[PDB]
């Protein structure tokens, strides 16, 4: 089935084109000049291109057809339609002499990412306003919520370098599904996902049946990234990485090794006391951050936050002020319009917080 198609390539230094059919009832020809690779990961790399009949700039990622391990990837693209999810356009091939097949995801072009805009903070080494980060994590949230619940995937790789923002609206939204996949109870999972810094310590402690806490541990540690002006768990290896998280939360118990993986068994540690959550920030940092950092970053991960609830935190009461707006004047993206399937999420408590009078 698949309905994928070829491409034909232009070259020579002087211009990079790739023509392509779009879709279908007549068929049309659609092109892209190539330019400027904004990243990599282990299969693959995006890279900026022009539509050249249209004259959108969008973000091809070129994903290498190696077997290895899992798609997924193209299947959640084509399925999830969302205002903090990136839009598929088009998909294709790009093969070229010998070598193998590589698949094109025609993604729309979002120039900045989180990890570019805190990199600008730091540099100047000065901390970022709090609206952004309320922003930032707000929408990260909110389309965590649209994929755990109305999608049913578990994106798996949260981390400031796939989350793209509009440096004019301040939209944020979630990018590379590689990793995502739709958590099924019995069915045994990979342990080794997720950009180590943001990796939930389920991961660590090789758990295989895990839930989509691990992405609110995630989200938990770019705000707590957002808060610091640094990664909050900067660990250089597995080990070093579980270390890390210890030095904060404190050693865990056996009742919350359990939550996070049963078949472990003892965990030969000695007890370090827990580095409170005070003392991680400045006195500056509001509460509500520090409330909503902590429900994120916890151990056993039922008592970790859903992203809807996190959604309705104090901490976007700001967000939900009818008087709120960016720095320079303009309005806040959108935040609020909630379509129906989003707030399948029963409880009336919360759609009632969530969705402020205006």
């Amino acid at each position: 089935n698949e309905k994928d198609i070829e491409a034909s390539i232009v070259s020579g230094n002087g211009t990079e084109t790739g023509q392509i059919i779009t879709t279908a009832q007549p068929k049309q020809t659609i092109s892209y000049m190539a330019e400027r690779v904004v990243g990599t990961g282990s299969f693959g790399v995006v890279f900026q291109a022009k539509c050249l009949e249209t004259g959108e700039a969008v973000a091809i990622k070129k994903v290498l057809q190696d077997k290895r391990y899992k798609n997924r990837e193209l299947q959640v693209m084509r399925t999830v339609d969302h205002p903090n999810i990136v839009k598929l356009k088009h998909c294709f091939f790009s093969t070229t002499d010998k070598d193998e097949l590589y698949l094109n995801l025609v993604l729309e072009f979002v120039p900045e990412t989180v990890y570019k805009v805190s990199k600008q903070y730091i540099r100047v080494h000065q901390h970022m306003p709090i609206i952004y980060v309320q922003l930032y994590i707000y929408q990260i949230c909110r389309a965590l919520n649209y994929l755990h619940q109305v999608i049913g995937v578990c994106h798996r790789d949260i981390k400031p370098q796939n989350l793209l923002v509009n440096p004019q609206t301040h939209q944020l939204k979630i990018c590379d599904f590689g990793s995502a996949k739709m958590l099924v109870p019995g069915e045994p999972n990979i342990s080794y996902i997720c950009s180590r810094y943001y990796r939930a310590p389920e991961l660590i402690f090789g758990a295989t049946e895990y839930t989509t806490a691990i992405d609110m541990w995630s989200v938990g540690c770019v705000l707590a990234e957002l808060l610091l002006g640094h990664p909050l768990f900067p660990g250089e290896s597995g080990v070093d990485q579980l270390v890390e998280i210890i030095k904060v939360l404190g050693t865990p118990t056996r009742e919350e090794i359990r939550c996070m993986n049963p078949h472990y068994n003892e965990f030969k540690f000695p007890q370090i006391k827990a580095h409170p959550w005070h003392k991680v920030f400045y006195k500056r940092m509001p509460p509500e951050a520090v409330d909503l950092v902590s429900r994120l970053l916890q151990y056993s991960p039922n008592l970790r936050c859903t992203a809807l609830a996190a959604c309705a935190h104090p901490f976007f009461n700001d967000l939900r002020d009818p008087n709120a707006s960016l720095p320079n004047g303009q309005p806040l993206p959108p935040l609020f319009n909630f379509t129906p399937e989003e707030l399948a999420h029963a409880p009336d408590e919360l759609r009632l917080r969530l969705i402020p009078e205006h």
